[PDB]
């Protein structure tokens, strides 16, 4: 009765074409006359270990960016580069622009991804922002320039633009001003995130949803302090929970009638006692990838 | 791997919404046509057991409220098509993307967008059981909204949402009003048959292991496929039908490991157990990625 549930993606799809310098081709986003794609579509295959971007762009006219909306060539009518992102001024502005804003999201808030690939939206899936500004998403060559967004009352905010895949099969990637989440560089590299912390609001958040979806068997007659509670948290490296997060959970804690200092100590035992072979909401781990809103939004 | 739906703006451009008295339901306006639930047209004293004809036949085309946004479509023509009641509007939807109405085979995946209200909320990834459930999310307000593929920008569209069981599960219609499944559009408690695992689906698991290099389970046995049926069946799996051998086709030539060859390899982890090991890095056996699922995202 709880699934991961992605925004519709159509205000978006509107949005994507395909930017082609050389022999390289990725994903842009059409926002009025601008094209926002990463900057790295000027790499040549030997650029890519050590490239000195600045350098690079100078070398480039407006007539080496290729830009194709669906069949329609868009005509680069001059270029800029903000950190690592490319803005390519067109001639013609985007009918299909939505209302929309680009803002740099926080560690445990969702988003909904619309992969593409050659400029055409292949697929869309919620991911999170983990604590190591890693996701969790599917992206494979020829993804960079999809985009992360949330949508609240038609205006699209945009929160990601995807452009690395680490060894380790996770994910990284820029706001929309080029700014990358976490500490991670667009050269080819192999990279390694930091330690991989457990959002731990995002777990509460989740077991509560089990609750109003009635599964009720991880509960226990016990409660916890704040304090008590985050050391163990911190043990099992999981965030410590902060007051603020305590308020955020306030809902659906008055929903359910089950503190939150309540559903802590079911989170301890969790941890503590591991889920006996048991599943929650069908998984056998405990999930950390909804947050407070997304379970109040669907629930 | 991850649950992935498709991108839903073609079916966006396509939800409206229908109302009859004050039951609003969300409907699918294709070319001419608004295709919607027929239990639209049903008081609350109607739906214990609604006389669908008797009550179709009290209603005429400006009983029928049909918005696209607040826009209002006039109806020119309305009929009843098994559980779907099609109204005839006057404006062709401009956004009409190619399409095609399929009845989806169990074990199948489709994308779901929820609407309410005709506007759309949200879109997963979802598997007809093969009892003919989805283990969907629908709230009070959900019928009418609709499940698809989309193949080469055609929207094959196989589910149109109906009910919610007792035990949370959703069942509903093609967009022919066909229900999957033994489920009828009235307001009562109804059960689903056995929920088996889907047997296809895991041997597709089991191929996308073998894809990325976790192989363990893979032993020297084959299998007919009726023997391993029979097994099956005692572990609440599904039985495999031709089809289900035939789409695991691409898979096997990928691999080269023979369909029967990878049922040999399941039977032993049913009769076996995995032995504290784990596949795709997970102890259980992930049912609802098929076939193509799996090669749409190796
Ligand atoms: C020895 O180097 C490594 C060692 C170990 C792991 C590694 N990972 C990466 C790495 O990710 N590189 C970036 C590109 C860098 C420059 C930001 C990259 O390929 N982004 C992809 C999406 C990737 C691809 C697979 N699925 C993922 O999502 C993308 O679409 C782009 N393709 C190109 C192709 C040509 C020019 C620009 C771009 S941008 C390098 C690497
Ligand atoms: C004693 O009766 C029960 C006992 C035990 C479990 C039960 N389940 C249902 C049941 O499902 N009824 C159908 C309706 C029937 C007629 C197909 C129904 O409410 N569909 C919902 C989607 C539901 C709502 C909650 N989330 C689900 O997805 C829908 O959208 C529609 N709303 C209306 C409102 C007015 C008129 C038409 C419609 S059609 C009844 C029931």
């Amino acid at each position: 009765g709880f699934r991961k549930m992605a925004f519709p993606s159509g205000k978006v799809e509107g949005c994507m074409v395909q930017v082609t310098c050389g022999t390289t081709t990725l994903n842009g986003l059409w926002l009025d006359d601008v094209v926002y794609c990463p900057r790295h579509v000027i790499c040549t295959s030997e650029d890519m270990l050590n490239p000195n971007y600045e350098d690079l762009l100078i070398r480039k006219s407006n007539h080496n960016f290729l830009v194709q909306a669906g069949n329609v060539q868009l005509r680069v009518i001059g270029h800029s580069m903000q950190n690592c992102v490319l803005k390519l001024k067109v001639d013609t502005a985007n009918p299909k622009t939505p209302k929309y804003k680009f803002v740099r999201i926080q560690p445990g808030q969702t988003f909904s991804v619309l992969a593409c690939y050659n400029g055409s939206p292949s697929g869309v899936y919620q991911c999170a922002m983990r604590h190591n500004f890693t996701i969790k998403g599917s992206f494979l060559n020829g993804s960079c320039g999809s985009v992360g967004f949330n949508i609240d009352y038609d205006c699209v905010s945009f929160c990601y633009m995807h452009h690395m895949e680490l060894p380790t099969g996770v994910h990284a990637g820029t706001d929309l001003e080029g700014n990358f989440y976490g500490p991670f560089v667009d050269r080819q590299t192999a990279q390694a995130a930091g330690t991989d912390t457990t959002i731990t609001v995002n777990v509460l958040a989740w077991l509560y949803a089990a609750v109003i979806n009635g599964d009720r068997w991880f509960l226990n007659r016990f409660t916890t302090t704040l304090n008590d509670f985050n050391l163990v948290a911190m043990k099992y490296n999981y965030e410590p929970l902060t007051q603020d997060h305590v308020d955020i959970l306030g809902p659906l804690s008055a929903q359910t009638g089950i503190a939150v200092l309540d559903m802590c100590a079911s989170l301890k035992e969790l941890l503590q006692n591991g889920m006996n072979g048991r599943t929650i909401l069908g998984s056998a781990l405990l999930e950390d990838e909804f947050t407070p809103f997304d379970v109040v939004r669907q629930c």
